[PDB]
């Protein structure tokens, strides 16, 4: 594995021990061989779990998720996928790591795809080694991989709205359920229905994950209602998964707007990871996987792969050379390598609109490539009427930085800025000049 020019896919089944057994063996070998190593965790929760598995090994934790006094002699760095890609885009020197280890390497957020493209390009150049750890590599067609213990797989109609009748099996259960929903708003309605039926419900999504995930350890619960973020190494002491088998697909329409299409079927990889939350205890056979639809390759034409190209076009590799997407995920949506490469000041604007602005990649790119500076928010108000953002069926309004009350009507409409109440609140603060 550890030889220059090798990319290894470590594709042991979910719960096989990639994170807690194999990763420390890899790191000890890497240290013996004096390999400057990076370990990429998908989330702060996984970063903290890795610290427990690696405790006693000299690892530099480049995350506030871990409170450790570093020796300053570590040659192994650990950070999140997003942090790696962020530091590559910033005017900060990222070491040319000899060994690049990506845990939960199926993650399809743009920064994870971009990190795989950068790393796989360095390996192809003959510069580095890489290990991608995941039960479900890109293009897997198996939604039912092996598990530590037998799983009961059942195809069943799964509610996606509040219900009064016809789904007794949902609430008759006396254990712990992880339920994958396609969106925060859909989980909100299911969670309210379960809470009314007397259940204890925890909701997880990207923006809430570190904080809310701790509740799954610190309090008794009957249901976790989660988006797809729990596919990325989230472990639960559960005995059932309920899987809508649905997700939202961001889609760029006519190069000019992003919609959240669907809900529509998950990929096989997503279905396998959702299912893979259970069957993990070799002493507890018969965990249940209830699934409410089929799989499809909904990663084709999905905006994240075009967003990953926007990121990689703006990462220095060598002269004007541009890192390719990792080959198995490289031909999922039309892109021309280099088409999104920005001149120095526009690139800085692009980076800040993502880092400080918290805007989606695609929307950051539209603003930066238009020659708009980071603090110029006039574009948030000068779009067509059909780009009016709505709040409870009325046009959303903010006070501009000038003190003027204006309707929020962005020049470029990206549905992710108002996917839920928290997103809309954040975008209103942005439009107002508050960050
Ligand atoms: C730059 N990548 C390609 C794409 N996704 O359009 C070019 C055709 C093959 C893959």
């Amino acid at each position: 594995m550890l030889k220059k020019k090798q990319l290894t896919v470590l594709d042991l089944h979910p719960g096989a021990g990639k994170t807690r057994r194999v990763l420390p063996e890899i790191v000890r070998e890497a240290i013996k061989k004096r390999l400057r190593t990076v370990i990429l965790a998908p989330t702060r929760v996984v970063a903290a779990e890795m610290e427990e598995a690696l405790r006693g090994l000299p690892v530099r934790y480049m995350t506030t998720a871990v409170n450790v006094t570093h020796s300053g002699t570590e040659i192994v760095d650990l950070m999140c996928h997003a942090t790696f890609t962020s530091r590559l885009l910033q005017p900060i020197r990222v070491p040319n790591y000899n060994l690049n280890i990506m845990d939960e390497a199926h993650f399809t957020d743009p920064s994870s795809i971009a990190a795989r493209g950068y790393i796989s390009t360095r390996v192809e150049m003959g510069e580095a080694a890489a290990i991608f750890m995941t039960a479900t590599p890109p293009g897997t067609r198996d939604a039912f991989p092996d598990s530590n213990s037998p799983i009961m797989d059942t195809e069943v109609e799964v509610p996606e709205r509040a219900w009064s009748s016809g789904f007794d099996w949902v609430t008759d259960h006396s254990g712990k359920t992880v339920w994958f929903v396609p969106s925060v708003r859909n989980g909100n309605e299911i969670a309210a229905c379960l809470t009314k039926a007397g259940k204890r419900v925890i909701q997880l999504s990207r923006k809430t994950f570190e904080t809310e995930f701790q509740k799954t350890k610190n309090q008794e619960w009957d249901f976790v209602i989660t988006t797809d973020i729990s596919e990325m190494g989230a472990n639960f002491k559960a005995d059932r998964v309920i899987d809508s088998r649905r997700c939202l697909k961001p889609v760029i329409l006519d190069g000019e707007r992003v919609i959240l299409a669907g809900p529509m079927p998950v990929t096989h990889a997503s279905a396998a990871q959702r299912r893979g939350r259970i069957g993990r205890n070799p002493n507890k056979p018969g965990d249940e996987y209830m699934y409410g639809g089929g799989c499809a390759e909904t990663d084709e034409g999905h905006a994240h792969w075009l967003e990953a190209r926007m990121l990689l076009d703006n990462i220095y590799l060598q002269d004007g050379l541009i890192a390719s997407l990792y080959r198995p995920e490289a031909d999922k949506v039309a892109a021309i390598e280099g088409e999104f490469k920005l001149r120095t000041e526009q690139r800085k604007t692009f980076v800040e609109l993502m880092k400080r602005g918290d805007l989606p990649v695609w929307l950051a790119y539209q603003v930066a490539s238009a020659g708009i500076t980071y603090t110029d928010r006039r574009w948030c108000f000068d779009g067509t009427t059909n780009n009016t953002i709505m709040e409870d069926s009325v046009p959303a309004e903010v006070w501009t930085k000038y003190g003027e009350k204006r309707v929020l009507k962005p020049r470029w409409m990206d549905a992710r800025v108002c996917s839920d109440h928290a997103a809309l609140k954040s975008f209103k603060e942005f439009a107002a000049g508050k960050r």
